[PDB]
């Protein structure tokens, strides 16, 4: 598997480290729809809207099974640590037309 999960459930945005790699979730888009990180980096998504959103990697992308992230409320965060190089597309489960990617290099 190509990513590990530091926290199975969403956590408070106030707990995200200074300097962290962050993708804000907005209504109309993940604010960084194509993010490049280094192998071993942790990416943190933070929901900035009241509408719940998540991140969802379909089966085959981070491994054999899908990785459907938990639904995040406003000012909640969720992190993934990417352990192999590759390009990993994801989307928001309830709003599947909103999509992003992480390029790990
Ligand atoms: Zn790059
Ligand atoms: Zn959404």
């Amino acid at each position: 598997d190509k990513a590990t999960i530091p926290s199975e459930s969403p956590f408070a945005a106030a707990e995200v480290a200074d300097g962290a790699i962050v993708v804000d979730i907005a209504k109309m888009k993940y604010e960084t729809p194509e993010l490049h990180v280094k192998v071993g980096d942790t990416v943190t998504w933070i929901n900035r809207e009241a509408m719940p959103h998540n991140v969802h990697f379909v089966a085959g992308v981070l491994g054999e099974a899908a990785l459907k992230g938990p639904m995040m409320k406003k000012e909640q965060a969720y992190s993934l640590t990417f352990t192999e190089a590759g390009t990993y597309d994801y989307h928001c489960t309830p709003h599947p037309f909103k999509r992003g990617k992480v390029v790990v290099e």
